């Protein structure tokens, strides 16, 4: 029995600018 | 009996700018 | 930006019984 | 911007029983 | 930016038993 | 028995720059 989820994941996010108004 | 969610992950964020108003 | 690998995951194994031989 | 891969994931077993050998 | 790897698991396992022999 | 949440994992930010305004 084994419940191994989401294993050996990545993200990148490469120059993200946020020029968000509240 | 084994429970390993998330193993092994990587995030990158590269030169992130942020200029958000509130 | 967000990364949320195997998030909010589960594994439930009810009385389980061990008789094995080594 | 999310990534969340395996989430909200699950397992059950229920009454399960070992007799292995070896 | 946030990176949350297993956040929010769960694991039960109720009334085990073990009678392993080597 | 073993619960093993999140393990080995690595995040990198790179360089940020953080401008906010409140």
């Amino acid at each position: 029995i084994k419940h191994v989820p989401g294993g050996g994941s990545v993200q990148i996010v490469y120059k993200p600018v946020d020029l968000s108004k509240v």
